[PDB]
């Protein structure tokens, strides 16, 4: 998974 900001 991905968290935080892209």
């Amino acid at each position: 998974s991905y968290s935080g900001y892209s």
